[PDB]
């Protein structure tokens, strides 16, 4: 009998490439095993080396911890300090211990990017942006020295919300109002001034933390609830990394689980990206395995290559047409191309804090003929068509401009049409909520882009509801 | 049974996936024609990065032949680049994605020109040249292409694109200008289709059907049958399909490759080594089983001194009475042509780029560049001919000698070619002076004997001796 | 039966980071073994590939050398040349040989630091300093183009003392006045002009060295003393590197030795650095091992992370609270963070040449928003608080400034509070000897920061005395 | 069983750390001279990048011995570089291509001079030097050569080029001015000939016949015969012809190399280690079966403390009764001469570059360069002598000690040479002052005892010692 010690070191991810990358589902499933397991009597969270996860993922680990607590097992969180990310997770604890010289470091959210128009003018770089989408702002750095007013309003909307969800969640976890979790900068400074700059008393007096206590006082309290081990020389516990997650029994009705974790590129899966052909081959696999009864596509992608996306879409559409229901589970990001790949699904579930939509399209051509000219380098040559002088060192010909603008207008019509046919809508109605506008899962649910607010559990349960009643999971991490 | 799957990945080259052998491709297609077990060919070219035009036309021929035997050839893809499509266009039936494009845009050349940079940097440029159209020296002395260079390059690029269009025309049975109507024409045809590139391709018959990956799968499994084992239509990939190792008759024709720039040393990097190549020819010239030689050339040229070593072993072979046939495949220019000179017979593809009979040297020194940052040189010499280095002014004595050496090198080139192509030096001038020529223009002015491909050069070789043969490679 | 050959190559360090790095303790313990081993008849020091050690440390080897000597075995020093550091050790020898054309290179001590206020202004960099410590001088590079007067005064005091410590020790070893070991630059110029720029004659007439000889003569003289090995074709000797130090008998009753060597980092160890978690775990092992009766913390550290220092301290404090005495042994440096961790001990011993103190706290933030703006690069984005809006490419928001300044004021108060509670003093008393001021072990002892002046031997002896009996060392 | 083919590839060196040992070459020619399996030598030096004149002359000497036993030596090549042709000229017969060139052009010296740049960067330079002719220091202090340097350098380069001419003139039995007439003459001679470089070479007797590569292979078989196995003329490459390992007589002469710049530690790179060489000399001194020591030197010099370590060991081997003879090969200057002073006897090639008895040191600091970009250094020091970092000005006390140190170093140097050369510092001063001296100048002024080569060094060591000897190396 011991505690499960959650000494997560590193980041939380959907799928890999004291480890630096930790699987969200492996963490949750281990916690749930710990729940039913007679030999574990509690969890301790030691999050010093934990670097963070997206809000939808951390909320999921949280859900597993509430389920754990609701069984009547204690969950403790200990540390000298908490970053904003560690505290979010720690907030789901029964009880939070802080060092008497420690800080709870709550400071808000911020987005930040470089803008280079002025530098491009000075280098005499020639820039061409082809885009459809007033709010498709990844383009702005080449053509502004600042974010556009449209970009500003879309980005304020989402970030302001993701942060309210941070506060509402943590507030509820701690049972104090949101303004007390974080009162803003004026109030934090006022609070910190009473306590004479003591961050830990501010934390204790405002209920962010339950007790201040040294590392040895913590140990005494932990051995008292969990007992002492003569072999280990500590309180009785076993680390996440040594606790064995029992490999689940296989039924025969399986639900296939395919990851789209990362930027979507054209070929095989390289780096930490999605490869169109690798993912399409994993989908094909489940589509032809008679054992596999439904597919869940777990998406965490900003997007990427339009040809890559189409290839993946095609396959999911074939799976569903083969009579295997497709359910998308969105976890953090499923935007642009990552929304593109989700469209053929029977059902789309997103986390309220998920970032999605961004239904729009862009392309950027920079050329350097003038930059080279100014230092006396030129290019010259012969061609059979102006359509053939497209190169970084040559001016973009107007023929190639015309084709590029037509290509991009056509691709945008493609996108809103797919979504229009997928979402039981009209290309004209989709235009009203597209134009490159990024939406949180909450907004997307409100405007039709997503079907229900939830998590991977909800996606799986739904895929199972489109057929039968004892399932197990086939993953394609291979 | 099953299809042969031509899922070529990478480039085509004479002599090494990523590098694929032209000859293994052609011979596998030819073996698959006679193989009861192959019932057709599917081309999947998505990872195929191109080849030169002669080479792809060669692979075409083998596809036409496979086709002429009654077996089907199919092209499938989401999209086609201009390289992929040339090849695919040999297929009976071309399948495009309903959102795909066939991306035809023409041919273009492009190079850096630096006269002004070198002047700003205060570099001294020394040019030694014979050839108005030997234009590869222009970047050092111009900011743009010379009017002469522009005519020469427009000529051959013009021809090569026409060759592209005509072949693809003939392959699709539609007029050349419908294959590619020019920029305006392409714009007008895309407007009319709402910018649907695939509808454009289908209405102009670039392609035979629009269809999805799993629509193509089905249509392919109907034709080739379903494999319970692989869970796909019946097919073996070219990379897994064993090409049979041909029998040693006992009378052979040696094939030697001069693939790349020609270097003095031995076979380095992706280059031709004068001495490795000379030795491969020596091997063939003295093996009594070898009845003739085919020199398969694809080279921009390079080292004149290494050119001679190769040329001399070739002449030796011919002098001992072994016929030497050159098979040009893509490029055989300058020194690629220098080593080709002693052959009994010279064959180029019409799209081959050859000639460029001319000579040049460039010296850049940096004395003034250093001087302006306060770095100088000094020393003693026993002759100004000794004072020759990147950091010092080029001595006028050194200039006179280098000029003389280049004038002489030029005379050597045209004399070699005059002797070898049954002309006079003065006549070879009128068509040398650095000018690049396509196989067609070369044939027309005597530099080349006939238009064809490797098949014809082999055939000519066996015919300059006698009648049953196998190939020996080195 | 040979000489012991101290042909040391590289530097001396408390703990080699698994020659180049030679262990202080292995050297000292091998000389002591060689004193009682009838197979070793003397020591020969060949230091041409010896790149230095800190002064407390070479003093400590010196002490082993004096002990070897006092037992009646000779110590000889040999070189074509002596660098300033090589000569310190050499000077403990009975007799020093120098090449007839060689030099004893004594020149003094010097500090040297870069200062780039003017650069940062030309480069349009924004600088933000959060400091408490008038002599907490490691900030001056960002805000000045030269030392502040306060910084000069403090650095002059310690550098002066350490160079005097060097002269006084070397003088004593050679039995000549300290001004004759080194007369100043003017005196050296004088002694050398009188000699025609001949450094060996200077050295020999001023008694820095005992005799002048080529390698092939010294050889002769040394085989006279040690006898000739026919097998090795050389005088009878064995190198330090081949001569086995014996692993001491095991008692049961141990004193544990934990190293705090280098910059103090938050992680675990990996580098040439101290890792908070790694050092705490070592201290824990020793704390819970009933075998271990006392702990010695061997410190040589410029400092580093406050939070990692706290981790180390808390384990030390717990060790002491559980009844195991903790004795600090300060080596070359034990300053700032390296003093923080020393604070919980029953007893602090430093070498008089140790640099310690430096009780203060600092913070520097540079941002590059104006540097980017001048080349047409800009940042922009959205935030829910200015507190979130902190990174190298943005202006430091006024709200963040106020928070960092509170933080620094509070960190200084932590520090002096800790020190005042540990050295039976008041916070207001420690301020008068804090303010970031660096002090020698001697100035440290005189102001209460340190309990006694001595070396490693004195720290061990004290640890044993705070418990009892006969001991031996568990290293970690 | 055929020609020894010297298809030397790379460079000649004293000791290989591409690199061919000078002695392995000489000792293989001498073995082949007396081996009845070798009927001749063929020199194929297309891949030979050169060696110093003294070394090539040494190989030439063994070629002459080889030729005098009546076995022929042939030189074959498409071209001859200046280095290559020096060697080829020791052949009975020299064959050139009819397109070939003999590239004779003289000698040059050239160096960078940095003063202007150093002042532009505001660098502070402190030069400490004794020796009007110690010119290695001139790039730190000026834009160009001082008249002193250009006199010293014209002198030795002139002499080395004339030795080149004289040797090659003797080898070809034509007068020197015919070998290379100067720029004017070469250009005229190449004009009475249409720019034909081979015809220039044949008419002026640089070369014996112009001949195709196959015309050479025909005359080379016939003389050496044909091998049906190798399918060439009978022949074995230098690299495959085993040099037999000489016996252990009973009395040895130690050969110790000092090849390259002299550094302070152990041997690294292509440099001399003061302590490494010393241990070698020391093993020599103590191994009772070594009766003499030869120090083979090819060094521009380097570190004085490392030179002294070496000198002292050698002086000790001599005092211990073992004679020391120096063989200079190419360079033995500065420290390379310091280390040579203990010897009973010094032999230099007339083309050896030695002397340079002189001393210098440079300190550069960057306080003003850093000042101008707004970086400064500050700190506390207990003496001005402790402020000696590159970012600090050099303090006046340190300048004075440095000058006094260099003054004393030069005194030590002319003093060592005075003792060793039976002279006085006053007499040595007249021939010191940093002045570089060829072998011949050094023999005339008394810095060297005789002109000769490794063989003479060895013979002289055996004479001072006695009897029948083999060589022991390290």
């Amino acid at each position: 009998r011991g505690a499960l010690l959650l000494d997560i070191s590193g980041v939380i991810v959907d799928k890999p490439d004291r480890l630096q990358e930790n699987s969200l589902f492996d963490i949750v499933n281990t916690i749930r095993q710990a729940k039913d397991d007679r030999n574990i009597t509690g969890i301790v969270m030691d999050l010093k080396n934990f670097a963070g996860g997206d809000q939808p993922s951390m909320q999921y680990i949280g859900k597993a911890l509430k389920e754990f607590r609701d069984s009547g097992k204690p969950v403790y969180a200990v540390g000298e300090n908490y970053s904003q990310g560690q505290y979010y997770l720690a907030s789901f604890a029964n009880k939070i211990w802080l060092s008497p010289q420690g800080v709870v470091d709550l400071h808000g959210f911020a987005t930040n990017g470089l803008y280079y128009k002025s530098l491009l003018d000075k280098l005499k770089v020639s820039t061409h942006v082809f885009r459809v989408g007033t709010y498709k702002s990844a383009v702005e750095p080449f053509i502004r020295d600042d974010m556009s007013p449209a970009a500003r309003e879309a980005d304020s909307r989402w970030i302001g919300e993701l942060w309210q969800n941070y506060l509402n969640t943590v507030a509820a976890n701690r049972q104090i109002p949101a303004e007390q979790v974080f009162p803003g900068a004026q109030g934090l400074l006022e609070g910190l001034t009473k306590t004479g700059g003591d961050t830990a008393k501010y934390a204790l007096e405002n209920k962010l933390v339950d007790a201040l206590a040294s590392s040895a006082e913590i140990e005494k309290a932990l051995t008292k609830e969990f007992g002492w081990s003569k072999t280990d020389k500590n309180y009785r516990a076993i680390s996440y990394y040594d606790y064995a997650l029992k490999t689940p029994a296989d039924t025969g009705d399986s639900i296939g689980v395919v990851f789209a974790n990362g930027a979507i590129m054209d070929g095989e899966e390289t780096q930490g990206n999605v490869g169109g052909d690798t993912t399409a081959a994993q989908i094909r696999d489940a589509r032809l395995d008679p054992k596999v009864k439904a597919i869940v596509l777990r998406v965490n992608s900003p997007g990427g290559s339009v040809t890559a996306s189409e290839v993946i879409r095609a396959e999911l559409a074939a799976a569903r047409a083969a009579g295997k229901p497709v359910v998308v589970s969105m976890g953090g990001m499923a935007a642009s191309g990552g929304y593109w790949i989700s469209t053929p699904a029977n059902y789309i579930v997103a986390n309220p804090s998920t970032l999605t939509g961004s239904i729009g399209i862009f392309g950027v051509i920079t050329t350097v003929e003038n930059s080279l000219d100014s230092i006396g380098v030129h290019t010259d040559g012969v061609s059979t068509s102006p359509l053939a002088d497209v190169s970084i060192t040559r001016a973009l010909p107007p023929e190639a401009q015309l084709m590029m603008q037509l290509s991009i207008e056509n691709g945008y019509k493609r996108f809103i049409t797919l979504v229009a046919d997928a979402r039981h809508s009209t290309p004209e109605q989709i235009d009203k909520i597209a134009q490159g506008h990024v939406w949180t899962g909450q907004d997307a649910k409100a405007n039709g882009l997503v079907d229900s607010l939830g998590d991977f559990d909800d996606a799986v349960a739904k895929a199972a509801e489109l057929a039968k009643v004892k399932q197990w999971h086939l993953e394609y991490y291979v």
